């Protein structure tokens, strides 16, 4: 599935992957993702990444 590239800092949400320690099995979309979600490296929030 497709990867959002975070803008701040340029972490990368892989769907194949999502973020385990953070509530996100495996596998999700970005739309998909925990609204409440931020990127675990810098913060930032759903809104500041973009389709990569
Ligand atoms: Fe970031």
């Amino acid at each position: 599935m497709k990867k959002y590239v975070c803008t701040v800092c340029g972490y990368e949400y892989d769907p194949a992957e999502g973020d385990p320690d953070n509530g996100v099995k495996p596998g999700t979309a970005f739309e998909d993702v925990p609204a409440d979600w931020v990127c675990p490296i810098c913060g930032a929030p759903k809104s500041e990444f973009e389709p990569a």
